[PDB]
């Protein structure tokens, strides 16, 4: 369905709400309140997922671990690897270049 | 030790992994790469949840929105309100007071 004014209005509000979170967390990092903020805003399993996703991204970029090793060690099965690979390919070049510098 | 070795070894790995994420995002903000990093690391529905949780926290601290309005505007039923309230109570007071300054003007 082509976006309607109702759906566009809701999407823009969600976008602004997201940016407000992003800026709140930016500020928290500047005031050394990011750790308690992240504990408030994210559940323990969500925090764990983020930690694991960094490893999945790292290992996809490194290219050394096999699919079976990614599944065993990171819990990342074939569909998770496909999605993570897609996210990497869709990322802007500046992000991919930086991730290569910092994670490898 | 608080935990047996198996559990402790898993917790230590998860802790390291969490700090790696925290540091990665810290540096992404400094490099203006936070938006694409968070798009990579979080699904659209997870990003939406975070945006909505900020509003729930804000409205809990503000005290003006009713229970019905929290549900109808922010999707937060009775149990969600209780959880969010509990998280706020457990947070350091320094964080709660900062959130009041920065979310409530
Ligand atoms: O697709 C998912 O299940 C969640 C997800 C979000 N960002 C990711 C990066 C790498 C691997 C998985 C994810
Ligand atoms: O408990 C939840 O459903 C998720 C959650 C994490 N932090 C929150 C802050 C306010 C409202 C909900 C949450």
């Amino acid at each position: 369905a082509q976006q309607s004014p109702y759906s566009a209005a809701m999407a823009e509000q969600r976008h602004q709400e997201w940016l407000r979170f992003v800026d709140l967390l930016k500020n928290a990092y500047q005031n050394d309140l990011h750790l308690p903020l992240l504990n408030l805003m994210l559940l323990p399993d969500e925090r764990e997922a983020l930690g694991t996703r960094v490893r999945i991204v790292e290992e996809l970029l490194r290219g050394e671990m096999s699919q079976r090793e990614l599944k065993n060690e990171l819990g990342a099965g074939i569909a998770t690897i496909t999605r993570g690979s897609n996210y990497l390919k869709a990322a802007p070049v500046e992000l991919r270049q930086w991730l290569e510098e910092v994670l490898l």
